[PDB]
C-alpha cells in the first residue's frame, strides 16, 4: 500500500441499528490520539470521540472507538443510529503537531 491513512469509501445502516468503520493506518501512527469527528470541513469538525493514544475503548454517547496498535487500524462504532446521522466523517489521527485523515460518507436507512 502507499497512502498513509485508510478507509472505505462509504458505510450503511439502519435507523436504530449499528455501523463500524475501520481506519488503516501505516506503521509510525500508532501512538497517535485517533478520534472521529462528523462534516466535510476538516476546520469545524465536529468531534464525536477520540483516543489518548493507547488501546483503550473509549466511548462518548452513541460512538465508541478502539485502536488495535498491533493491525494498525481503529474502530468507529456507532449505536442507535439515527436519520440525522448521514453525513461526512473523518477518521482522524493526530499528535505533537501532525496529523492524517480521511472521510468517509455514512449512509442511514429507515425501517419502519
Amino acid at each position: 500500500g502507499i497512502p498513509q491513512i485508510t478507509g472505505p469509501t462509504t458505510v450503511n445502516g439502519l435507523e436504530r441499528g449499528s455501523l463500524t468503520v475501520q481506519c488503516v493506518y501505516r506503521s509510525g501512527w500508532e501512538t497517535y490520539l485517533k478520534w472521529w469527528c462528523r462534516g466535510a470541513i476538516w476546520r469545524d469538525c465536529k468531534i464525536l470521540v477520540k483516543t489518548s493514544g493507547s488501546e483503550q475503548e473509549v466511548k462518548r454517547d452513541r460512538v465508541s472507538i478502539k485502536d488495535n496498535q498491533k493491525n494498525r487500524t481503529f474502530t468507529v462504532t456507532m449505536e442507535d443510529l439515527m436519520k440525522t446521522d448521514a453525513d461526512t466523517y473523518w477518521c482522524g489521527i493526530e499528535k505533537t503537531g501532525n496529523d492524517l485523515g480521511v472521510t468517509v460518507q455514512v449512509t442511514i436507512d429507515p425501517a419502519p
